[PDB]
């Protein structure tokens, strides 16, 4: 029994990049389940074996982490091409880990054929024909299916909370009390504006000391539908393995998501935030039933309520520590279900 896990569109080496980090973390959580797993990437490394040195059909299961397959500048991207070539030769079912609604499985050949460098690859080499099982982070399978409406071989769909992987690591640990330097914090990309309204509502013109880290930059917020006067401070990107420590610098950390994420996705940030020393404040619309934490104090409906809640935490250290204790307790209640989680994952990949 040998399992192979690959990232469909990014090179995997270490924790210097987010997609590489995510693949390594998934590799780790699967391995810790008592399974033999290899990460296959462009070259052999501390965490990987090269695509060329192995033979895909020697593996009993092929797991693929979702990614975009867009070629920038219309130039070749070996991570994408080699991953799909690897997938194309596999003769069994492919398990696609669908954690980002915007990254559904897609065929690269259709884009390659019209390229001047098309002569470098053949349809036979890149067209993936094996049946595929999409393992959806989102519970709503129709949304997942709508996202894959163009593919002809994506046959199955099954929900599984993939991004709980950070809390189930053998080396997982809650963040410790941290000196506060910010009132509110949020880390992420601009996600092509798929969440601009919420970002402006909760992070702009608040009068609070707010920091926005990650790939997002102030100049990206220019939609006339969502005006603002004073923006939060944009500090740049940090390694994925440092996100909880970063969140911990603030009194509170914001939870928001894409339209299709509301009452559907429980993203990685939910856990990175819950496990941090920052009080988790959730956009009401993101979890209307309060399923993450059955305590309305952790939820905010708009800018005004966010401002009120944050001030409350600033004027009462005891309230802040109470809420942190509660989210830490809730996080642990989910960790106590690791066995179930592991068995659910194994079943998801037909083991
Ligand atoms: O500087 C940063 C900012 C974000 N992240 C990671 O990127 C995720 C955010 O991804 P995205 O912006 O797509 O938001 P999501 O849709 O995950 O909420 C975080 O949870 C982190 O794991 C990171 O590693 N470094
Ligand atoms: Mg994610
Ligand atoms: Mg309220």
């Amino acid at each position: 029994m040998k399992i192979a896990i690959i990232n469909m569109g990014n090179n995997v080496i270490n924790f210097k990049t987010v997609p590489s980090s995510e693949t390594i973390y998934l590799f780790k959580v699967i391995s810790e389940m008592g399974l033999n797993v290899d990460i296959i990437s462009l070259k052999n490394g501390v965490y990987t074996k090269s695509f060329d040195e192995v033979d895909v059909n020697d593996y009993d299961r092929l797991i693929v982490v979702n990614s975009s397959i867009n070629f920038f500048g219309g130039k070749p991207n070996l991570a994408i091409l080699s991953a799909q070539k690897f997938m194309a030769k596999y003769k069994s079912k492919i398990y696609y880990l669908f954690t980002d609604i915007r990254l559904p499985f897609s065929q690269s050949w259709p884009n390659v054929k019209n390229r001047p460098w098309a002569y470098l690859y053949t349809e036979e080499e890149l067209l993936i024909k094996s049946p595929i099982k999409v393992i959806s982070q989102g519970i709503n399978l129709d949304i997942a299916k709508a996202a894959h409406k163009k593919v002809d071989n994506v046959i199955e769909f099954e929900y599984f909370p993939i991004e709980q992987y950070k809390i189930h690591m053998n080396d997982f640990q809650l963040s410790k009390p941290t000196k506060k330097t910010l009132d509110v914090i949020y880390g992420g990309s601009f996600r092509s504006g798929q969440r601009e309204s919420k970002m402006v509502e909760f992070l702009f013109d608040t009068g609070l000391n707010i920091e926005f880290f990650g790939n997002a930059r102030e100049k990206q917020f220019k939609n006339p539908k969502y005006p603002w006067t004073k923006a939060p401070v944009f500090t740049g990107k940090i390694p994925m393995n440092m996100v909880s420590e970063k969140n911990s610098q603030a009194i509170a950390a914001l939870i928001i998501g894409d339209k299709n994420y509301n009452d559907n996705f429980i993203t990685l940030r939910v856990w990175e935030t819950m496990a941090s020393d920052a009080v988790m404040l959730i956009d009401e619309e993101f979890d209307t039933k309060h399923r993450i934490i059955n305590d309305a104090r952790f939820y905010v409906n708009n800018r005004a309520e966010l401002i009120d809640r944050v001030n409350e935490l600033k004027h009462s250290d005891v309230l802040r520590k109470e809420m942190l204790s509660i989210q830490h307790d809730i996080l642990n209640k989910t960790r106590a279900k690791k066995a179930e989680w592991q068995d659910a994952f194994k079943k998801a990949i037909d083991l």
